[PDB]
């Protein structure tokens, strides 16, 4: 990983060789409300050149099938449900999986996330600790992007988590989000470390950087990393997975990440936050192919 | 720092060279609702034998007159409350030192937490947020134990802090604090976390394990740290401001760390978090004088 401006002749054999692309989401496709102009054709080329797309991303906030509506009304069409990964979805496939308790019972999640996250587990057959009884033993706290996180939640959690054998699970530890004004929203990240801070816990982390999302990936698709693009606005959380993964790394200009960030990794030999390739918009991808 | 259990001759001259005491009060003067037995007693020979007495607490929850009540209710008469040195009082001092503004206007601090911790803060000049306006520009983030805290609170920090010249401060990094029934309570340290995480900034923390206190403490009286001795019942706050401050301290175990832990970080060579001595309580150092 040199972070080297993909073009040319090296764009061409790049995209060329490449039997795949899994692409971030905010910040990559689009920003907030906005397409980023060309990444819809893109995605089309794409389709007509090989060549599959899949799409992975930390939300938490919204079931997969609102997830999917952003696509449509941000004029991406083609696209089918099964190609989406939120860690959301994959925070609810991890939790079934690794569930402590006896077979019947295995038991009760605590969630501290909203009703689109809520879904998602419940459509994995999870039992929730909010949800009507017939209380069941609380066996994990799973902490979602959460906009009514309080205190009390918090302290609820703790008393939880005092169990050694309860689970603490997080969606992802993304610190923060912009939004379309300038402004910021505090992320899943920061919600995470008061809770491992207050309950003295490290969690299990479901969503990028954590390789857990693309073995989620690959239990649906069989997908070859040595031939896959991982394309990403966010070091720390798309490049990171994408090295984690096997996976060459495309860093779009178009969201969080700066390009002198990328070359001030470099610069540390911080190899895995530097990103194979950059691009200013992944508009500039479509020439390739 | 070699962890000795302090008693016999050792502790007859090291009460004796004593010239002050400083000490923590959960966990080592009561728990909760309970008095140490032996500890009013132990502050009546301390004044009857030289000896200064002052008192150094994380809490941020009460303003000094009310954290003052717990004394008297405890048993412990003959206190003055210039005696008393908290977070909340020492945060409303070093603001109003470090306050960033124009001569007047300084300005405002957004404050998360409570009633004592805001009445702490205007009684030192201090303008808040919250207060009715005659919308000054916040100039400071306080952190204290808010038992409201909510997202929202979070995400109006992370506004005022996106401003690099708005200060950022903790009352203290305590995680969580164990109550009577066996339960816990998230600390500050808890919500500092979630602040400093998702505003990617570092807090200046007031309480210990931060010098600051010190300083706090010694533009009222006059101690010689060499000649003082600090008592508390955790590790990672009190044994580890005493070391930064120079003052020889002693573990009791009649709160929230354990011997065990004294001694792991002593194999570790961790000698900042290891005690000079420890008492199983503090009533074990009535005899020394
Ligand atoms: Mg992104
Ligand atoms: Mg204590």
């Amino acid at each position: 990983a040199r972070c080297e401006r993909l073009r040319g002749a090296a764009l061409r054999d790049v995209l060329g060789r490449a039997q795949g692309v899994l692409f971030d989401c905010d910040g990559v496709l689009w920003n907030g409300e906005r397409a980023v102009p060309g990444a819809p054709e893109l995605l089309e080329r794409l389709a007509r050149a090989g060549k599959a797309a899949l799409f992975v991303s930390n939300n938490s906030r919204r079931a997969r099938p609102e997830l999917a509506l952003r696509f449509a009304r941000l004029g991406f069409g083609g696209l089918r449900a099964e190609q989406l990964f939120s860690s959301a979805l994959c925070a609810a496939r991890l939790l079934r999986q690794r569930l402590p308790g006896p077979p019947d019972a295995p038991g009760a999640v605590f969630v501290l996330g909203g009703e689109g996250l809520r879904a998602e587990l419940r459509a994995a057959g999870l039992r929730l600790a909010g949800d009507p009884s017939a209380a069941p033993r609380v066996r994990a706290v799973l902490v979602g992007y959460d906009e009514h996180f309080s205190f009390a939640k918090l302290r609820e959690a703790c008393a939880h988590l005092r169990d050694p054998e309860c689970l603490l699970v997080a969606t992802d530890r993304d610190p923060w989000h912009p939004l379309s004004d300038g402004s910021r929203t505090p992320g899943t990240g920061s919600l995470a470390a008061a809770v491992e801070t207050a309950s003295g816990r490290q969690a299990l982390v479901v969503g990028k950087p954590s390789p857990y999302m693309f073995e989620c990936i690959t239990e649906n698709f069989s997908i070859d990393p040595a031939r896959t693009l991982m394309v990403g606005d966010r070091l720390e959380t798309d490049i990171l997975f994408g090295h984690r993964c096997g996976m060459t790394t495309v860093l779009t200009l178009t969201g969080v990440s700066r390009l002198e960030e990328a070359q001030a990794y470099l610069a540390a030999g911080q190899h895995d936050l530097v990103p194979h390739y950059y691009v200013e918009s992944i508009a500039d991808l479509t020439e390739g192919l």
